[PDB]
């Protein structure tokens, strides 16, 4: 319509829609390990369908897990013994029941395991989710043919089979890590593992089942959150382990010497948690020895994530612009140096290989001015964490007032002690300086005053620990980070249950309601 | 440096540096006829730089000011009756004092006047501003070379001397408007217009050297605030009044008939302040006419507005979009209809001609997709007032979890009543959802509550009216729309100084600090 002429009669009912990709939101951060039940350890079972029908009722939309990786000894989803597999322990044996794998009367006597002991877990478990294992390779029902179709489709082989040769390998020797295999199994020699197939094929075949059981258990759970709402964001850890397939099955892709072992191992300086900064010991990127067939690696890695995940936390996004690099040898982090990282090569080549992609970067730590850039040129929401917001003056990006849209905001990390622990340890500066931002009724609901900031926030996502739903203290802590004791423990109280929780549920829906988050 | 290679060693302290045009800050809105003194109505003289410093002193950087045009008889800027002068009732006598131009005898005896009476104000003020006048013109030395520098300015003149014209033509006449003026002066005839100046020349002189002592002392107060940090936010009126220079020597840019008679006028439907619309009753744009010689009337509006600030809120902002025509004839607005506006086009052609210009987008009323994608378009921000945020859901805009960072935020305009008075008129559900969302302490301080409100938001910029920080009632209300008597009249109380409001100062020094607005 030209300058000056009348519009139709329905111009005042032209009104601007609502982008649903700009939708407010909420979520919980649960690692499923920490939901309860009789076998040591929380489980991919009817913990899991619970929790997502609770969730859906308190108008929550998201759930966060961690790594859902093997992980190393201590529990720790951040150095996993693979990059790509599942944690076969998270495995249901009620579930198992119900494909036909086990019968009710195999079902083991419950244990009282008020906090995971993963050994425990481990020697309770593994004989029956072998034992099932074993009934599915044998069987030739509609089962046995999922199986096969999950082996040879080609994106799950590129890291599969390499998986259980090694695991296949690891099972034979007596060897602390892979380093000390004899030179035609720790470099590959066809014969070499043309022989362990041979010796090992069983093992084999079950390892590749295992995984197939995880597959299907996830996939499960993950299609009752679709249908009640809820999107899964999973957690991409940074680094792997040394002792891993990944490593091992491309040795020229890490920063190793010409034996195989670490030149430099990673870290971060000196910082809140560590005098001495805190050495995690992960070999390293030789990122442009990656950048030359495309990061293929990375890019199978992203792949796998999309298939377990809506949504994927990037761990440490900062590493991609730069990372800090300590020598092998070294006891300490803080005698180390920065390096330069991929930047968005990197995730140039994650488009073009996989797609459009819902990326979280977890940008907090030391935040450089490539950093920022990085995290910008792909459109990434960043971090926000309240128990970081009252340091320093009112320039902190972690105050309210300083939050963008394109971010999530979160009460804390699994890495942060939870609401009620950190303001009991509170410096008493910190803490008048909170006292002045938040609305506090009685300091026992602290937690529920933290929500409420997390809420009213103009970030478009914010996410809270269950710790803190329930108000628990620092025993309930899952991560103190540079310690290697009492981590990745905890659980849901045996006596809590997700039918047991209205009232919270209902405080909760009243500030999403109230925040425009439902 | 390349992929992989080590970074120099303060690659730590390579940290992001804020953007100066991303500040943060907060502002007052106070008219300056508001001001107390003993002449009926508040000036540029003394208490204009009073208020500076006390601005100054709260860490406040911003004075947003209404129009400056001389208002309408019921004392409104917004049906002004010329578009660039300057309301000569704003001059300071005192000033005038120390220029020369008067002797301290003369000046008159004072008046009680609480409220402002333009008319009382009128009778008291303009002999002695004619007075001054007179000397100046009469005069040869340094304050004559000034004015003859502003007459010959080629800016001022393509507005001044049409003005001054049309206010001698109204001297010589009995007519209530130009409609009734005789054809030759109606329609501008060269040998008529002659005439008048041969028999108005004095009073033409006179009329120009009182613009000059306007802009004399408005650029003084401007040149204080420069220097006390404090930007001056003026306000654009989007319409202009009937009998005025600018319509009368741009007829054929405004929707008239062929003997000057206005065709349609202006208006709002029905809303919030009147079940049957609001009947502004100015003349209107032809639109594409004014797109012809390039806006070059609105083009000149801009570029002043400039001259007399550092940033313009743009009145009606969504008349540009889209705009409401009534019949001429009509005594309600309810019956009209929607326009097309110019759009972009507008913007463009005054980005062609002033440059780089620092617009406020007032985005109020009904809002339709045509409107949000014009403010977008040129990147202006737009506005929330917290007044209107209870009234529906979460989804409000007003509401400050969905405020924007370009934007600004207002407890309320002078449109709306103070915040006291909105307190207590307002209904019991829009009421105790407002206390779910504000921290209240006392309701006396209700205003403190929403001040408080307005300064949290990731809003860039907050502003507050006078009226607020002085937590008055109704009856200090500046405007009631669709109302014709009592309006355009508060005053600061004549017993309240800017050396007594200490208490206020820090209180809102407080505030700022903690929202990182100083
Ligand atoms: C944890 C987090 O750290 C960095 O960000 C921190 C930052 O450092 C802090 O300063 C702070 O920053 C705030 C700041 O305080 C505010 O003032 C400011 O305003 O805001 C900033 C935020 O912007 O907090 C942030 C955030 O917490 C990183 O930047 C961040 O990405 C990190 N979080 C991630 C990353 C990882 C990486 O793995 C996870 O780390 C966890 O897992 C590891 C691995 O298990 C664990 O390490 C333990 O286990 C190792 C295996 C062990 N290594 C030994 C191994 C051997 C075998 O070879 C031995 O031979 C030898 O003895 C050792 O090498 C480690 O010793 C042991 O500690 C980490 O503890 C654990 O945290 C994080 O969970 C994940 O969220
Ligand atoms: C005022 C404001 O109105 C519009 O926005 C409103 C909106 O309409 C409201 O509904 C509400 O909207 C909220 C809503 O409630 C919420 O639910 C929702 O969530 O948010 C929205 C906000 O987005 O509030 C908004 C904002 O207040 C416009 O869109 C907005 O731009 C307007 N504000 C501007 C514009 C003007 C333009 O004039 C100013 O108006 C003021 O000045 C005029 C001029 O004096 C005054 O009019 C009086 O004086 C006239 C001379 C007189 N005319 C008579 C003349 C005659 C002869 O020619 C007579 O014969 C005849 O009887 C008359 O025509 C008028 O009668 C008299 O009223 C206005 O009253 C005065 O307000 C605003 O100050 C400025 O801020």
């Amino acid at each position: 319509i030209s300058v000056g002429e009348d519009f139709p009669s329905e111009y005042e009912q032209w009104l601007p829609v609502p982008d649903p990709e700009s939708r407010r939101r909420a979520g919980v951060l649960l690692h499923p390990t920490s939901f309860r039940g009789p076998h040591g350890i929380g489980d991919l079972g009817e913990e899991a369908f619970r929790f997502i029908d609770w969730l859906h009722s308190t108008g929550c939309s998201v759930w966060q897990v961690l790594p859902l990786v093997p992980p190393d000894e201590g529990g720790s989803p951040y150095a996993g013994q693979d990059a790509n597999c599942g944690n076969t322990l998270l495995i249901s044996l009620d579930e198992l029941v119900k494909d036909g794998l086990l019968i009710k009367d195999e079902l083991p006597q419950p244990i009282d395991a008020d906090s995971v002991n993963y050994q425990t877990a481990n020697k309770l478990k593994s004989p029956l989710i072998t034992k099932a294992a074993k009934r599915l390779i044998d069987g030739n029902g509609e089962l046995k043919s999922k199986l096969l179709d999950f082996r040879n489709d080609p994106s799950i082989s590129c890291w599969l089979e390499d998986a259980a040769y090694f695991a296949a390998i690891d099972n034979t020797l007596n060897a602390y890590s892979w380093f000390e295999w004899p030179e035609p199994l720790k470099n590959r020699h066809l014969s070499a593992l043309e022989a362990i197939y041979e010796s090992q094929k069983e093992f084999i075949d079950l390892f590749i089942a295992k995984q197939f059981l995880f597959q299907r258990q996830w996939q499960k759970v993950r299609e009752y959150a679709r249908r009640q709402g809820v999107d899964i964001m999973g957690d991409m850890p940074i680094y792997v382990g040394y002792h891993s397939a990944d490593v091992w099955a491309n040795k020229k892709h890490f920063l190793l010497n010409k034996k195989g072992f670490p030149l430099l191992v990673s870290g971060v300086p000196p910082d809140l948690f560590s005098e001495t900064g805190q050495l995690w010991g992960s070999p390293l990127y030789d990122w442009k020895a990656m950048e030359s067939d495309q990061y293929s690696w990375w890019v199978n890695r992203i792949r796998r994530a999309q298939d377990l995940y809506d949504e994927c936390r990037i761990d440490h996004f900062r590493g991609f612009a730069g990372f800090w690099a300590v020598p092998s040898e070294a006891k300490v982090a803080m005698v180390g140096r920065w390096k330069v990282g991929p930047g968005k090569s990197l995730f140039d080549a994650i488009s073009k290989g996989v797609g459009k992609i819902k990326i979280i970067a977890e940008d907090l730590g030391v935040i450089t001015k490539d950093v920022v850039e990085l995290r910008k040129s792909i459109g990434a929401p960043g971090m926000a964490v309240l128990q970081f917001a009252f340091g320093g003056g009112a320039d902190n990006p972690h105050l309210p007032h300083n939050h963008e849209v394109n971010q999530v905001v979160y009460s804390g990390t699994h890495d942060n002690d939870t609401i009620r622990g950190w303001w009991d340890t509170l410096d008493q500066e910190e803490k008048s300086k909170a006292m002045k931002y938040l609305s506090i009724a009685g300091e026992d609901d602290i937690s529920w005053s933290v929500i409420q900031a997390a809420f009213s926030s103009t970030a478009q996502t914010a996410i809270i620990p269950m710790q803190d739903i329930l108000g628990l203290g620092s025993s309930a802590r899952m991560n103190t980070p540079a310690t290697e004791v009492g981590n990745w423990g905890w659980r849901i109280p045996s006596s809590t249950s997700f039918d047991n929780l209205e009232t919270e549920s209902d405080r909760l829906r009243d500030l999403l309601s109230l925040y425009g988050r439902l």
